[PDB]
């Protein structure tokens, strides 16, 4: 005699409580899924990760999470992933379809409107994740596995790599390296040690691929969230991209960027930072330029004077980046950074050569000058850099695919669009000016 | 220098991380409330029947199930955990709000026509809507200690703030007093049936135009946020009106079963005969065959075995709901139809029906005969004959799937009006109305 409910006996409580028992596991399965999505998002945007708090803008939502275990292969261990409002208050847990929707919105926004990922029949990462909820969940690393059994499995996986011409180049990331990350995250063994072991198993094979996998600074992977060429029917059609090679050494002996000499109407000199006092007029020039809106809209470094003063000093003291003032017929008009790719975030994004050089550029005095000038300066700088370093194979740049005038300036200057790449705050057109 | 893949831990770090972990339980409860609100709207806007106990339904690409612990007379149901099931019935996920919003969106966009606003390349989706709302201030919960008398007090004040004639928003009743009765009921503050009675009284007193309507109409206006050809999400929903059953309405009238119409001219019509003996008779055989041909099954989705159909037709013939009939054209048995009383049908929650309203589902088996345009002529003949057969019937209706546009067009050529799109448990339909006046 309950008309809005079911009359309860102990048997009803039993049935419904049995069902409630697996919900603990269901929540853990959603946790593992959201973590997998987040690891991919970080790899595919090449976002750096350190132990401690991670805070990210993903499409329409701010996401934050504790990085409890920072993995050398990207197999990080997270605390609860939370959505924050503008003031930093948690308003939701970041469950898998939520993340899939945020990532999809961010990614579709990152690529150009005419890109395949934005075609009307392309599907979305949400369709993909939705369609996958009933797939069999993959078995977890035995929490009690020994390091020796781990090495045992890792050797069997290395040796079962086809190593034959026409092999999948991403098989190394997808196989042994993914397994290393899972062992590390389970606390089974140190991933640095497991990578050394992996290096040994590769030096023995002496194949084509094994010598390559040990020397090259990047490896092939496959992207499932970021990439202008993605499709979900409703299953994902992944697209290739490059990631840092964990087996590759740290700092090379590559000298700092050279000071080129530009022809035509252009002049170039390094930024000067006075140790004494304000920092000088070069710090002020860059600071002024960097805070104008048309520059901040691309560089997003509208910093105070002193922050810029010590950025420029830090760069000048290093071997990575060389900040310069560019003149046009006697007027200081532009700022650029010439940088060695080998010490740059670009080093994780494409199979670079050790001397590769890149250019970031900001045109400061457009407000009173310049039309057609863009391509001319870019050409002058590219050629002059190849002249200054005969061991440099190419000059490169990564304008936002949405910065269409910049992309066109680079192409008219002779850079070729090699690919789209995913970066922490944008997708870029990778423009390459090659030596011939 | 002790942990390179982690942060060195002191009690202060643990303290910081545990405070943050304290609010997560409330975050999980807030996702629970959000998903429940979405499910309530989905069930209402598709007119899916709900009873206490287990509820199971297909929403787009996923099967959803939940215990209905509290079945609300106003649809403000209380659920146990909402789970996604695979094909064998194994739970594979908890149905959190954005997951629900995505399945409902996929399902709803699929229900409406490709040309509808909800399907425009520039329209929002329910996913955009739910995403954009995560940082909204959460709505106040009903005080658990509220008294029933305070509930009556608030409910009376609320009927009094109803616009009456100026403005005349028809959905104000569902959105105001009825939504509050549901929240009071769901919180356990009072029995909703009693609160509906109280509501009826406060409404007889004013005796304006709207109040007379709200007690007499078998349906009320509500606003849909998930189902509806005209929906838009401009990171915020632009709702569309639709009708829902009126909880203040009595009904249960003494309406007879469907009458047997009489078609003249080239048409004949008679009820199906079901043999008690053996196979079921020749009429069960005809219906069974027709319903399994591909062109008929593609729409009716009842390509059943002979035995199931024999018990379907018998169950209808014994009831007061539906009357299955065989239609002849110039001596050849060519079609099957069901004449049904709307008041006993799924349609009754969908539009302000009159007690004697009649419906028609039709299946053309012998397309090989009367091969072109005769469809609308049969529909017109049936509508007129049904209006003759029951002098108290106000209209003949039909609810083809909005995607079955050939059928929609045939009904319109027969004199039916495509009055609106409606949400039904398994499809959106074009409500075709052949009105007597
Ligand atoms: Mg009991
Ligand atoms: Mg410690």
């Amino acid at each position: 005699h309950h008309s809005s409910g079911v009359d309860l006996g102990t048997e009803n409580l039993y049935f419904q409580s049995n069902a409630m028992a697996g919900d603990v596991e269901l929540a853990d399965r959603a946790r593992r899924r959201a973590c997998r999505l987040l690891r991919r998002w970080l790899a595919e945007t090449h976002t750096p990760v350190e132990p401690g708090p991670l805070s990210l803008r993903i499409g329409p939502v701010r996401v934050s999470a504790e990085v409890a275990y920072r993995s050398p292969t990207g197999a990080h261990g997270f605390g609860p992933i939370r959505v924050l409002d503008a003031e930093g208050v948690p308003v939701a847990l970041a469950d898998p379809v939520l993340l899939a929707a945020a990532c999809s919105a961010d990614s579709r926004s990152r690529s150009l409107p005419s890109a395949p990922i934005n075609a009307p029949d392309a599907g979305t990462a949400v369709d993909w994740v939705l369609s996958s909820l009933a797939d069999d969940e993959d078995d977890e690393v035995p929490a009690g596995m020994t390091a020796e059994e781990a090495v045992r499995l890792l050797s069997r996986q290395v040796d079962d790599l086809p190593r034959s011409p026409g092999a999948d180049p991403w098989s190394l990331v997808a196989g042994p390296l993914a397994a290393i990350g899972r062992f590390g995250r389970a606390g089974i063994a140190d991933e640095c040690w497991l990578l050394e072991v992996l290096a040994g198993r590769l030096r023995a094979v002496d194949d084509d691929l094994s010598r390559s996998w040990l020397s090259s600074p990047t490896l092939a992977d496959r992207a499932v969230l970021v990439g202008e060429g993605l499709r979900y029917r409703p299953d994902v059609r992944p697209v290739p991209f490059d990631v840092p090679n964990p087996l590759h050494e740290g700092k090379s002996d590559v000298p700092p960027p050279p000071v080129p000499v530009l022809g035509g109407p252009w002049s170039l000199r390094p930024v000067e930072v006075a140790v004494h006092g304000d920092g000088g007029p070069d710090v002020a020039l860059v600071h002024r330029w960097m805070n104008t809106p048309h520059v901040a809209h691309h560089w997003n470094q509208a910093w105070p004077l002193e922050r810029w003063r010590e950025e420029l000093a830090h760069q000048l003291g290093g071997e990575h980046s060389l900040p310069c003032v560019v003149g046009h017929e006697g007027r200081e008009v532009a700022y650029l950074e010439l940088y060695r790719v080998t010490r740059d975030k670009l080093a994780g994004c494409y199979p670079y050569g050790p001397h590769d050089l890149g250019v970031h550029i900001a045109i400061g005095e457009r407000e009173v000058l310049g039309r057609g000038f863009g391509s001319s300066l870019l050409r002058a700088v590219a050629g002059a850099l190849l002249d200054a370093d005969p061991r440099c194979a190419r000059v490169v740049a990564e304008p936002n695919v949405h910065n269409e005038a910049s992309v066109r300036a680079f192409a008219k200057a002779g850079f070729v669009r090699e690919r789209e790449i995913g970066l922490p705050a944008k997708n870029s057109a990778l423009m390459v000016f090659s030596r011939v």
